[PDB]
């Protein structure tokens, strides 16, 4: 428990990667990060985990990311990669295991475009925190609906209960975050009207690796509780 | 230089792409489906192209695109590929040639982060159309600048003429078609303290891809012009 605790302002820069593993800076309810864990996870791929404390960021950590944002890759080779797609990315293409993109190039694209499809969810994060009562409520259950049937089209259109085929695949894990987060958000009635993406979401669930790293709704309400109040101390919610 | 003429509300919609050959629906001064241009040219790929006329969209193109978005690629066998790097990425995998993306994890990855990096600038161009007066383009130039001084560190820490290297590759394709518009812009001086950038656009200038597609200021402005002045005749711009 305490070894997950996060590395926030005076903390001392960590040693190189081991030969043999891959560490990722991370933070352990940031849904952008989860992609890359997720991944890691799928892939069976040994690696180590450091936790930032987004809220007091250690200095050196500008060092493994300029702009200070996890999640971020760094390699016993001493190389860096961020921004969580291409982490994901990287890693399908890096190590064995489960190949998580298709090698047909029109099918990878059609996963890259699903993703575009997406893009407008994560925001949505945002107009979840700045709602403030039944009438922003309204509003925004709306807004997640109009992305949500974007998305029940591809499933429709495709006949199958994974957006890239019957088996899960990068996609799947790319997008999982953010509807992890539905039940604390209390925006589950969102995908009433989208029967595909609702039997999709309990799929997920049962998904070896989604199962593996899934946070609990008590957990995500705890972070979330702290990160509004400004605490130092949200990233390390439960320890 | 009739056949360029783009396809308004009302054209027929068009036949199967022959065999042998690939589509992209365009616009002549549209940046993100001149990236996907560039790459055709780049990679010497046989192609035929349909102007849409962005202004006065056929009905039928909306079947291509669901988001009514150029670049658009579709092929022999009726698949259709749409988001621009999405496009450009699938057409270094499909099609032989120059290899515009390197074959190692991590330096496609590399190019792919400074992709990210650039990730601003394309909404600066909007930016710039709200720019009325002296005052606002000074901001502009500061916004600009900014970004720059971004893509100016990723040249100095390779000590390279190119973003992938030294010669050039997909990345440089990917962001070539904003500085392609800058003198028009009026937005040059914004390199002035980029010394590697503004040589970077020298050597760009001088690729025989780049060469070969670039549009003259003038017709920049022409293009400009017509485009503010809300006129379905602007796609068509010198016809
Ligand atoms: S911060 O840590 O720099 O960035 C960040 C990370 C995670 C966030 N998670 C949420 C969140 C968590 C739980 C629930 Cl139920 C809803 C939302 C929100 C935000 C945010 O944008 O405030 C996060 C920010
Ligand atoms: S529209 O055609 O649907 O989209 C679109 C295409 C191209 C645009 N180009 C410019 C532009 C052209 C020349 C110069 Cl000097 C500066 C800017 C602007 C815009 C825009 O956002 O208004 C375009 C829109």
């Amino acid at each position: 428990g305490e070894s997950a605790r996060s590395l926030g302002k005076g903390s001392a820069p960590p040693g190189p990667v081991p030969e043999g593993s891959i560490r990722i800076y991370s933070m352990r309810f940031c849904p952008f990060a989860e992609r890359t864990r997720l991944v890691l996870k799928a892939k069976g791929i040994r690696h180590e985990v450091i936790n930032i404390n987004l809220k007091n960021k250690p200095e050196w950590f500008f060092k493994k990311n300029p702009f200070g944002l996890v999640p971020v890759l760094e390699n016993s080779q001493g190389q860096l990669i961020y921004e969580s797609a291409i982490t994901c990315e990287y890693l399908d293409e890096a190590y064995p295991g489960k190949k998580l993109l298709p090698d047909d190039p029109y099918e990878k694209a059609c996963q890259k475009m699903i993703l575009e499809l997406f893009s407008k969810v994560p925001s949505l994060v945002g107009s979840f925190i700045r709602s403030q009562n039944k009438e922003d409520y309204a509003g925004l259950k709306e807004e997640f609906r109009k992305e949500f049937t974007k998305l029940e089209e591809v499933l429709t259109n495709k006949k199958t209960t994974f957006f890239g085929g019957n088996s899960i695949s990068m996609i799947d894990y790319l997008i999982w975050p953010w509807f992890e987060r539905l039940e604390a958000m209390k925006l589950n009635e969102c995908v009433d009207h989208t029967p595909k993406l609702k039997l999709w979401m309990a799929a997920m669930k049962e998904d070896p690796t989604v199962s593996a790293l899934l946070t609990s709704e008590k957990d995500w309400q705890g972070f979330l509780e702290l990160y509004l109040q400004n605490s130092p101390e949200a990233c390390d919610y439960g320890l």
